[PDB]
């Protein structure tokens, strides 16, 4: 496929939501807080939408038996075969999982819908809410990020980003740096000796990621951020976009990638759960 | 004991270095940084320093044999009896403790220093240090944090920590609501409305507790920090004044509780190693 600007594909993943496609779908879906809540502790556990609605539907103690399920996986899914994890959780299985499950159990009894509301709260700082999820066994960095996101982006509560809490992970920090080295609308970087910053990503300094990352929000501010285009584009959209387009440029995320991954992965699941057919429906679609 | 009030008490751990007898001692033992770097890795796993003395002397992939041992907890530890976990770090056991120290084996090999030099980095916000501390499977928040002010205080590198990275913590959250209740010589704090936030620990809100901690940092700026006295104290040693005096107040933390349980615990290690002899002699002392 042509590889694109990060001006032409950011400006496709926000046009049509393939930026982050589930956040639209849990809008869409409007579900009661206590289920919601639900969802989203099990799609922060495995990673996987559709399996994340068929588990909300479970309640209480019940929900926690179900999602022991999956942790063990050991007995069939009700797609049938293993009960699949998203690459971004792809080590939440064995005897981690299991433990992740039972330190839930401890902490919220028949009250799974908790966790959730405990991690948003009335939203906050990026440190306080990633925090907030941290405390919970075999929840990292990576997916106290991604729930920091998702408690702005899905339950409504603002989490204020800053550029230091994202470039101090590894995947944005490397495509900022490809950035300066490969896009000329990005201007030259002077440094705190008058010197410039070279085009070569494997000499870029956390200033100039800054720099970087002021241009493409500076860019992109004209864009209201999705699901619903409540606020202007800010670095939660950007980290995407540089972490996606990072991807593109490697060959790795032709043009409606997650859309497309999603609906195949979620299919299957709207047979068996009401809730996982209203996600399918909600989905995004290509063009 | 006698219940003394916040200011006599802060006072007392930072005149005798009971605040963090441990920063003192590590930084009278002048390890070499690779046993240094060891030391730490096993005082965070473990939170027991003479065992971290001990595992401290072993190196490369053996060093993670024996913290395995220490993990597993079947094998005798060299001062007979079980491997001793400090009340911080009790729940480093089982599977748990064994899957912390493969995480670490599959990502350090034969370089157990390289973690805590990862960790440190430069120094930093609180932000990127407990994040690069809680990439570690089995590292959470509390050990975290604990490890931000021992890259400070320990290693000289700075961290930046605000009020907001501390009382998102529940116990400095709890102290500094009990210090506005009964601490006379904290003013009334004017809220948004023109209200009086009222002298009841249940009722404090965030606002007050960031008020009592602006007061008590105020307070205590007269004071050199520990272990060496090198910048004013700040809300690191405020909060483990506030954290200790809510343990005074409540008749659990006699004057010098911790230098003296810490020699007590660390003494059986001296016999068995060097370097927890150069710890036990290193330690501040009773009066």
């Amino acid at each position: 496929y042509e590889k694109l600007s990060i001006e032409e594909f950011g400006a496709h993943l926000l046009g049509t939501v393939d930026l982050d496609p589930i956040y639209l779908a849990l809008r869409r879906m409007e579900l009661p807080e206590a289920q919601l809540n639900r969802w989203l502790l099990a799609y922060w556990c495995l990673y996987n939408g559709g399996e994340a609605s068929y588990l909300s539907e479970f309640e209480g103690r019940e929900f926690f038996e179900m999602l022991n399920h999956a942790a063990e996986n050991v007995r069939e899914a009700p797609i049938g075969g293993r009960w699949p994890r998203g690459a971004e959780r792809r080590h939440w299985r064995g005897a981690q999982a299991t433990s992740s499950v039972e330190y839930l159990i401890d902490r919220y009894d028949d009250r799974p819908e908790d966790m959730a509301a405990y991690c948003a709260g009335q939203g906050g700082t990026f440190l306080e809410v990633t925090k907030r999820v941290q405390e919970h066994r075999l929840f990292g960095p990576w997916i106290g990020f991604k729930v920091a996101d998702m408690v702005d982006r899905v339950l409504g509560k603002p989490v204020s980003f800053d550029n230091a809490a994202v470039f101090m992970f590894k995947d944005p920090y490397k495509a900022a740096c490809i950035q300066y080295e490969v896009n000329p609308n990005i201007p030259d970087h002077v440094l705190a000796d008058g010197s410039v910053a070279p085009r070569n990503r494997e000499l870029v300094t956390p200033e100039t990621v800054h720099h970087v990352a002021q241009h493409l929000i500076e860019h992109f501010k004209g864009f209201q951020a999705p699901p619903l285009g409540d606020r202007p584009v800010n670095i939660q959209e950007v980290e995407t976009i540089l972490c996606k387009w990072k991807s593109h440029q490697n060959g790795h995320y032709p043009l409606f990638k997650d859309i497309v991954e999603i609906r195949e992965a979620a299919l299957p699941w709207a047979k068996v759960s009401k809730t996982a057919q209203a996600f399918f429906e909600a989905m995004p679609e290509v063009t």
